[PDB]
């Protein structure tokens, strides 16, 4: 089997991407944030504290003929941005882009933090990291990908995120029309539960390539590119008037600037992020200070190839016995 779903930016800045997902019988369609950096499929639901829901579509298990309470199971997760959610668990039929899993753990939120409530466009998350990070207790649950894997034509999914445009998540096949040149594959460590790999270096604009190992994760659920402070200073030094602002919480630059590209290595291959991808616009409405899309990882504990980086590539998440990542230009 295979599945193919379109993913759409939630706003003009590509702050996140939503993908429609069918849950239950009859289908309830919810728009989920596909997140290669976490392992829980959780939704706004009929169980979510009413004051914490503001415009999201909810999953109602009592209206699904295929919903079953997973008796005694609870979940609770905290993300890298300080957001959180928790609740109980149903099993139900989940379909993405025509690919169906029966008996998927659907984590029903009883509580969500303010950042989820305030984003009316995201009805929940669909985790695509390794199932060892799933938070369900006392019986850990499998991701949608892990449940679908055995049925797929090939044990892969691909992320093809758009710049200010829709893109695609594919399951079970590699669309050879969706990229240019060849896909370069690189080793993955699953030791931390993430799609963790080692970039071979970087360049700023038309500058020389610096060969250096940068360990990091491929994370569709993180907006920006978070790299070591050395690398991030070298980038922003090439932008007149750019600076790190403790008050704003990262590098800002004059909105009048033209940003240079940023290149990252995948083995002997190179992925170029155009300068326009690194512009996240005014820090506040009407400001002439703009927020940068490359930021320091120094306060995180890991480097994160988030959407700024991933949307410059066609990315293969190879879930074979020995997982690997693939990158192509497009």
């Amino acid at each position: 089997s295979t599945g193919s779903a379109t993913t759409t930016p939630i706003d003009s800045l590509d702050d996140a991407y939503i993908t429609p997902v069918q849950i239950g019988t009859p289908a309830q369609t919810l728009n989920l944030d596909f997140d290669t950096g976490s392992s829980d499929l959780w939704v706004f639901s009929s169980e979510t504290t009413a004051s914490e829901v503001d415009g999201q579509t909810i999953y109602t298990p009592s209206k699904s003929t295929t919903a079953k309470l997973l008796s005694g199971a609870t979940w609770s997760i905290s993300y890298g941005d300080g957001s959180s959610s928790s609740g109980d668990v149903y099993t139900d039929t989940v379909s993405v882009g025509g690919l169906t899993v029966t008996g998927q753990a659907v984590e029903s939120a009883k509580k969500v933090s303010s950042s989820f409530t305030e984003d009316s466009t995201i009805d929940g998350l669909l985790g695509l990291a390794f199932s060892t990070l799933n938070t369900v207790s006392p019986t850990q649950q499998k991701t949608f990908f892990d449940n679908a894997k055995a049925s797929l034509d090939s044990p892969v999914f691909t992320a093809d995120l758009g710049y200010h445009a829709p893109g695609t998540y594919n399951f079970g096949f590699i669309d050879t029309t969706a990229y240019t040149g060849s896909i370069t594959y690189t080793a993955v460590s699953t030791k931390q539960g993430f799609w963790e790999w080692t970039s071979t270096g970087y360049a700023v604009g038309s500058g020389t390539f610096k060969s250096t190992s940068i360990d990091g994760i491929a994370d569709t659920g993180t907006t920006l590119l978070y790299l070591p402070a050395t690398v991030v200073s070298a980038y922003w030094a090439q932008v007149s008037g750019a600076k790190s602002s403790s008050s704003v919480g990262g590098y800002v630059f004059p909105c009048s600037a033209t940003l240079p590209s940023f290149t990252f290595g995948v083995g002997s291959a190179r992925i170029v992020i155009p300068g326009d991808y690194i512009d996240f616009g005014p820090i506040s409405t009407g400001s002439s200070s703009c927020f940068g899309g490359i930021q320091s990882s120094a306060g995180i504990g890991i480097n994160i190839f988030g959407d700024v980086a991933l949307k410059a590539a066609f990315v293969v998440f190879n879930g074979a016995t020995t997982p690997t990542l693939g990158f192509a230009s497009k």
